[PDB]
């Protein structure tokens, strides 16, 4: 069975609980009789930034000899500039990110890259940190091309879904519960986009 | 004519692309009717009757609707098995009465839905058919007691599955879930609401 | 004399008291000079579920070398799901029931299978656990067919009798004293259906 | 001629023979130690198993394998399943079947060790939803050890004490478990060490 590890933050940590996006994917395998073809594992820790991934990467990922690692990190590297003054510089973000990919590919792991979903679901580019979120999504998109990795563009997916389903321009409640972390519908949404890119 | 659908994740997802409210709104557009009816969803995932009671002022009364459709009950049954946090039958009826009474005091036309399903099997072998049926019987008594039109989605779901679920599947006819609607299920409930409300 | 053991629960435990369904069967035989053609034994224990039957079936059934065993179990497997949270999983209920049947047939005992009577006598399918009682009935019906055991469809019989004689839609007092255990009329009814299937 | 040790239990023991699982870790510690001749370690775990389940498959999966030492690691599901499916095991019937199982083992002169359940949630202030039954069924397991002259692997006590020292943020998972019930890497390694000290 192809061993897939999701490596990331709280979205990913909460992804293995009930109704989390990884759990939903596991159940889809069960009902589609494909449990023998894939093992999905979550390796997420709340508040993780890209350098945190680099620090725990040997124990939590490489030691498990996965076939596929999906990188779902970036949101905190921006968010924490406003919340704690401890976000990640844009140049070092790309540096740490690239070094994480080069270690994964050196193990012949297939790596996929996720852009951050959201900090606020408002549709008029008025969420306080939309600008860094788009900027760091751009970095991730360049990294995907530079390293020949498939891209899972949740930033793009979340924006497009919100234009179709947020007529009253709410800041949360569409795919997020609190502007960042997912609700039920958002967990199912992300599961679909992961399934398409991975299964 | 301001209509508010007050209830569940079924209603919350009803205002998304493909959900039953969105579809009714497209039908209004098609029929050149959009200035005759303003359809609004006030659904929240996981809500039981007492959750509607707590928020009905900020979310319904203060919007001054002309029409409120109550679409609640499935969680009141379901959460007995999934969390041990369902609603006792007698306090279900009591809260439901309180909600109806508060709306009608504002001269709001209130309409009542039975719960659709927890499992689409046709031989009454879904684990919670019993409470679903009993809580529909409560909702039916209330519509009568308070002269409210009944949208008997439970009745409608059972009749449809009897006709279109030959393999006796627990999901995939009108539900994706045993509980939540698929695209066909949203079109079906859109039709039942339309007939009752428009 | 053909040795018949009723292997079950509380209904079969009370079945051998005065007025219980097994006592009525014994009386009927003596009232027709037949108390020599059949020895009717009650092996019921209140609270028993299918795995309880399995645990004791050698000391209470197999070693008694009966010709006929009537299995009358399952109501607690469903009922205890809500009263104590200790019901029986449907798949393990089928498996234990199958293992019990197979051990009887191995000794060439003749096996008859009873569906659970009721948890509540309301006629509009609005008893709290009608759904599981019906689902577990279907499991018993299937096991009866798979293993060529005659069926005593007490669930069917009770439903129709109540459809007929419970116009006011009461949850008890028709064939049960308290939704589950039998009143006099219920014991007489069950004794009648056991007799047609077993004698 | 090596001592056969079968671990008889649930998902924790089933997952225990995968890489990094607590049994697999224990086997390497025998290789690394050239002690493979002293003990063979077998896992008979099955996800979801409750005490009556073990009783059902006891002849095919344990007794017919003629072991010398059987480690019973069961209980968490007999408690957990009350909340997640309404299909736990009653306290009194939990003891009946547990006693039944121990007796069949000792009737074949097998050495039997009993583990208390580890945890359903790692919160350190007794606020996990089912701490009450876990603690009460742990008390039944301890009584059964003493009644049957079996050694006790008190994983419950062990997990509690560890969390008091390594769980300062009072999280419900992520210390020795990954999801409140099943082990993480560190927890597997922790139970390996706890088993070892009892079974060696």
């Amino acid at each position: 069975p192809i061993k897939v590890i999701f490596f990331g933050d709280s979205i990913t940590q909460a992804g293995v609980r009930e109704g989390g996006y990884i759990t939903l994917m596991q159940e889809d395998l069960k009902t589609k009789g494909m449990t023998d073809q894939y093992e999905l594992i979550g390796a997420g820790i709340g508040g993780n930034k890209i350098y945190d991934l680099y620090l725990r990467m040997e124990d939590d990922v490489l030691s498990k000899n996965p076939d596929v690692v999906v990188l779902f990190v970036g949101v905190n590297d921006v968010w924490h500039k406003a919340s704690h003054g401890t976000g990640t510089d844009a140049d070092k973000f790309e540096k740490f990110y690239q070094a994480v990919i080069q270690k994964l590919q050196k193990q012949n792991i297939k790596v996929l890259l996720c852009t951050p979903a959201a900090i606020g679901e408002k549709i008029d580019h008025s969420n306080e940190q939309d600008g860094d979120i788009n900027h760091y999504s751009n970095i991730i998109r360049k990294l995907a091309d530079d390293n020949n990795c498939d891209l899972i563009d949740l930033r793009k997916d979340f924006l497009a879904y919100n234009l179709k389903n947020n007529p009253e321009n709410k800041d949360r409640g569409i795919l997020t519960r609190d502007r960042v972390h997912l609700n039920d519908i958002g967990n199912r949404f992300v599961a679909d986009k992961m399934w398409s890119a991975v299964i």
